[PDB]
Order: C-alpha cells, then structure tokens, then sequence
C-alpha cells in the first residue's frame, strides 16, 4: 500500500528565513515523489521500506535536511545539520542505506526527532499523524 507524508514547515525566528533547495526520493519500494498542496510538501511513496529528504538554506548560510520515510511499516525521520559544501541532500538521502548512523536513525522509527545546528538553531520533526498511511508531520525551525 502507498505510504504518504504530509509536511507543514513552521519558521519561528526571523533572525533567518529558509527556504527548500533540493527533495529528493529514494529508490527502494518503488520510489515515489514530492509534490505541493497549499504549501505543504506531499512525500508518496510506493510502499513501506524507503524515504525523501528536504534540502532548506538560509541566506544567512545555515542549511539542514530534514529527511522522511517507512521503514517496516512505522514512520522514521532525521534531521542533518552543519552540512558541508558536498552534503547535497541526495548524498543525505542515500546515506540512510549505506551510513550506520544514518541507517539507525531510520531504525528508530521516530514519531518525532530535534537536534541542534553549531549556532544553536532548534529544528524538530513532530509527526502529528503518526500511524497508518496517511502520516503527517510538522517540520518547526527554530
Ligand atoms: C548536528 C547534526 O546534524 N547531527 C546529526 C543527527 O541529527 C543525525 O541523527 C545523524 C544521523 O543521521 O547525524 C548527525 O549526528
């Protein structure tokens, strides 16, 4: 069965303003794509075992992924801050798959995740619909 992620994005500091750079969809489960409804990101994906990332950057030069998925049937999300130059978000993405801390991260199969950039900036992931097909989750920036 599809699995979709609805993702409302809530900035709530105007020392920065983010904006998305890059969404990308991993290949496993028959991949799956971004879309747009009334300013939400829509991750659909074939079925359970894979995931996308979300690329944001500010003008200021901070810039994080928050990354989305189903791994055997649970939601999972992780956010990666401090990102180098050559961190695109589909390095991210694929490291989920290849990297052990990424891929205990998806392990985990959290419901909600926060961690802290080198500057001090809060970025969490809330799944406010965190059962079934239909999940949904608030990305807050603080
Ligand atoms: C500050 C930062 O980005 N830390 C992260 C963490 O958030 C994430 O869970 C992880 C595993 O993917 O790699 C990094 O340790």
């Amino acid at each position: 069965m599809v699995y979709k992620i609805t993702v409302r994005v809530y900035q709530t500091n105007p020392d920065a303003f983010f904006h998305p750079v890059e969404k990308t969809v991993w290949k496993y489960a028959n991949g799956g794509t971004w879309s747009i409804t009334d300013d939400q990101h829509v991750l659909t994906m074939g079925g359970s075992g894979t995931s996308g990332t979300l690329r944001f950057h500010a003008d200021n030069g901070e810039s994080f992924t928050a990354t989305f998925g189903v791994h055997n049937y649970k939601r999972w999300c992780d956010i990666v801050t401090n990102l180098a130059a050559d961190e695109t978000g589909m390095v991210i993405n694929q490291q989920y798959y290849s990297q052990k801390n990424r891929e205990e991260a998806r392990e985990r199969q959290l419901s909600n995740y926060q961690v802290k950039n080198a500057k001090g900036r809060n970025f969490q992931i809330v799944y406010t619909e965190a059962e079934g097909n239909d999940l949904h989750a608030n990305l807050i920036i603080g």
